[PDB]
């Protein structure tokens, strides 16, 4: 009869996923895969946790999830004929690289004679459409961004939950060796090293985003305890699609008649939508060189500051903490992305954008390609119409004075005073002897002096805007 697969990559959820609700109108069995293909250790341990809770909520309906490790291309055609496939469906992914695979994809299925259905549901709307209004280029202001989505429809409701009713007379085939044949792999069998591991910060999943949500909302009936990773955040769970974008819009309307919105109540969802708006039709988003928006600037070329950086190892205790954070946890706070992205590109180090975007994509839970290339571009003043210094000390001392989010993060610095926690190269020796770190020994120097160099950098970004004007 009608055999359907739905390809989970993004949305991975049961709740308003209307690819996959429309795979299986008029289908006798449904088989749902996940294909394994820059990525940190962090990234890939929330998403096989995003797999295991998708797989724990299909067998609550007697159905299974299929992971299969391979290329797309290679691997869509043995499955439509080992299970006599003719209904593919996947969530629309809006990106170039992810526009490129599936369009080769489709061609593929054509051929084999399986219809392809696709469904919106990772941004709030039809990213065309805005273009469209917009006259056929995106936007690269929020503003315009902002009056184009006034002028849009209202949103319509969320896709039903894939519960029993919706699965009907739907099935899935299922055999006793599946765990051994399809199973979610751990991260040892991707072989992972995860010695060091700890319990994790930001659990992935569709029934944590869900738990999470409903923790916000109740709650909401930057600052020192900001910093920390906060137990009801969800820019994970929107960016791998364990929680619906539009489910959240819907949730936050709601909670607001519960106490006509400004937009700004969907804020957060807005500014994601504004980036992956900007680089759904640009497949050079994240270059420089060949970028139409993207100013051309002659950046640095240094492995080993750039190393520095990566590794939280700059001599610049605010700089190397966040960096621990974001390499340890997988998130950081939104002005803490500004302080390390100013010191890397304009502001110390002068080391391209690109190069910021690439770490960031190993170790980011929430970074979206485009959401990623276009903040780099933003935070350097490479785009969106931006003409810009964070201080490497000033900063972490104003936000947090105590010094406590170092000392969460670089232990060694742990015995050091407020005074000198994050400058301990001013320390006298003394204090630096009964905190047992030495600074050039047990903790670097900072790798550059900040104010010659922020004022040099000023210099060259402003003959680069002279230049352009
Ligand atoms: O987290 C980031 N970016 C945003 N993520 C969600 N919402 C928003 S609004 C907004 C931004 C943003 C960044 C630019 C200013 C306005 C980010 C920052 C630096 C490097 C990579 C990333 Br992935």
């Amino acid at each position: 009869g009608v055999n359907a697969v739905h390809w989970f990559r993004k949305g991975l959820r049961l709740h308003d996923n209307p690819a996959l609700k429309e795979c299986i109108q008029g289908a006798d069995t449904i088989r749902c895969v996940y294909i394994l293909d820059n990525v940190g250790i962090n990234r890939w341990r929330f998403l096989l946790q995003c797999l295991e809770d998708l797989d724990a909520n299909l067998r609550k309906l007697n159905s299974r999830l299929f992971v299969i490790r391979g290329q797309p291309a290679d691997v869509f055609p043995r499955l439509f004929k080992e299970w006599n496939i003719t209904k593919l469906s996947i969530e629309y992914d809006s990106e170039p690289f992810g526009k490129e695979r599936d369009a080769a994809i489709k061609k593929l299925a054509t051929e084999a004679g399986v219809e392809v259905i696709v469904r919106i549901s990772h941004t709030l709307y039809d990213l065309d459409k805005i273009i469209e209004l917009n006259g056929g280029q995106p936007p690269l202001t929020y503003k315009r961004f902002q009056t184009l989505v006034s002028k849009m429809e209202p949103l319509e409701m969320p896709a039903d939950t894939i519960t029993s009713d919706v699965i009907g007379k739907c099935m899935t085939p299922l055999s006793d060796d599946h765990d051994e044949k399809y199973g979610v792999p751990s991260l040892e069998e991707l072989g992972f090293d995860t010695d060091g591991l700890s319990s994790a910060v930001w659990p992935g999943g569709e029934t944590e985003a869900l738990t999470r949500l409903e923790r916000h909302l109740e709650r909401k009936a930057m600052n020192a305890n900001s910093l920390l990773a906060s137990p009801t955040g969800l820019s994970p769970y929107l960016r791998f699609g364990c929680l619906s974008c539009r489910l959240f819009y819907f949730k936050l309307t709601d909670l607001y008649k519960k106490v006509s919105p400004p937009l700004s109540l969907y804020g957060q969802l807005l500014w994601r939508e504004f980036f992956y708006t900007a680089a759904t039709n640009n497949p050079r988003f994240d270059k420089m060189e060949g970028n139409p928006i993207c100013v051309q600037i002659p950046w640095d070329k240094n492995p080993e500051a750039l190393a520095k950086w990566a590794e939280g190892r700059t001599g610049f205790p605010w700089i190397d903490a966040i960096m621990t954070q974001l390499r340890q946890e997988g998130w950081i706070h939104h002005l803490a992305r500004h302080a390390v992205a100013c010191f890397l590109t304009r502001g110390d180090l002068w080391i391209s954008w690109e190069e910021g975007m690439k770490v960031f994509e190993e170790l980011l839970l929430d970074a979206d390609w485009s959401i990623n290339a276009g903040s780099w571009m933003w935070l350097s003043c490479s785009s969106f119409f931006q003409q810009f210094c964070y201080c490497p000390v000033g900063f972490g001392r104003r936000t947090d004075p105590n010094g406590d989010y170092i000392r969460r993060y670089l232990p060694v610095l742990r015995g050091f005073p407020a005074k000198y926690i994050y400058d301990p190269w001013n320390a006298p020796e003394g204090i630096q002897k009964v905190a047992k770190c030495l600074i050039g020994v047990n903790y670097p120097k900072p790798m550059v002096n900040h104010a010659e160099a922020s004022r040099l950098n000023i210099e060259r970004m402003k003959q680069i805007y002279q230049q352009l004007s």
